[PDB]
């Protein structure tokens, strides 16, 4: 097809992202579905926190809980860098 060309993205370096083009390569992925809170991260630490920062729930790599209304506190601690996520579920 020469009338038009796709420009595939690959790994390494991503060339372009539907979520911010200058924050990509981030070591973790976070998603929230309606009162699913999935989180996943390549080895690494996960700890969610309630409203009142206390630990409701702790899982390792990939985490899937199913939490009501209320502020939450998702920290993914990296061999690195560690990182403290926020899940506001309305």
């Amino acid at each position: 097809m020469a009338h038009h060309h796709h420009h595939h993205v690959d790994d390494d370096d991503k060339m372009g992202t539907s979520i911010a083009d200058v924050a990509n390569d981030k070591p973790y992925t976070v998603a929230v579905s309606g009162k699913t809170i999935t989180v996943e991260s390549p080895a690494a630490g996960l700890t969610i926190f309630d409203m009142n920062g206390r630990r409701v729930a702790t899982a390792k790599n990939r985490m899937v809980f199913e939490a009501q209304n209320g502020v939450y506190a998702v920290r993914i601690a990296t061999e690195g860098k560690t990182y403290t996520e926020k899940v506001i579920v309305k």
